Parts: C-alpha cells; structure tokens; sequence
C-alpha cells in the first residue's frame, strides 16, 4: 500500500537577508536589506547601463529604494552612470550634450545603500581594460 514519513532539514532559500549586498551577488542581493534611507538618492537621477538581468532589477529597486530616479535614457540631468560592463550610450550622449557624469559600478550604489549614505565615486570609477 502506502507508507512514508518526513524529517527535519536545513536548506538554503531566499527569505530574509540573503547573500551579501555585493555585486558578485547582485542577482541575489537583498536590496530590501540595505537599511539606507528611503531618500538616500533624493532627486538623484542615475543612468543604468550594462545591467539587464537581476543586476538591473536590483538597481531599479535600489535607486527607487533610495528615492533615486532610474532614467531609461541618458542626458545632462543624469547625475550618475552606474556601469556594469560598458556604457556605449555615454559616448553618444557625449557627442550630444557637453557633460561629464559620474561613471561608477553598481558596487558603489550598493555601498551607498550599505553605508546608508553616498560615498565617493572616484574609488568606484569604471574604466576600460589595459593600463600601459
């Protein structure tokens, strides 16, 4: 006939505060973890470029979480440019308007929402490969 039984286990599954709020774990970054303020990036228009999968979905929840505004396009309003791999549009925008936005990696954004306050972008600048 039928007969069975269950037991106790300890598996890992998303729920509350899972994985560190680091890029390496962006797709599994609990943006809701960041105790940062809901106005972290008050009236801060940032331009997301590169991301697509969850990484982006995050920044979206982050920026918004911090009050920031996630622009679909680039412009002179852009106060920051969170790059993940490379920002092409940036080039175009540069060929359009004359401005120098802060190009950094989500990592920064995180740290910001991690420290609760905005941090330096210089220590989080996104440059190309090679050095010389």
């Amino acid at each position: 006939g039928s007969s069975g039984s269950s037991g106790s286990e300890s598996i890992c599954n998303s729920l509350n505060s899972k994985l560190e709020p680091t890029l390496e774990n962006l797709e599994n970054l609990d943006v809701s973890a960041f105790q940062a303020p809901e106005d972290l990036l008050d009236g801060c228009r940032i331009y997301l470029c590169g991301f697509s999968g969850r990484k982006l979905d995050k920044l979206r929840r982050l920026i918004n979480s911090g009050g920031g505004v996630r622009f679909n396009q680039l412009n002179e309003d852009v106060t920051h440019v969170i790059v993940g791999d490379y920002d092409d549009e940036l080039k175009q925008f540069w060929n359009k308007s004359a401005h120098r936005p802060h190009v950094v990696g989500a990592k920064w954004l995180l740290e910001c929402f991690s420290k609760g306050y905005m941090l330096s972008e210089e220590p989080y600048i996104h440059s190309g490969p090679s050095s010389g």
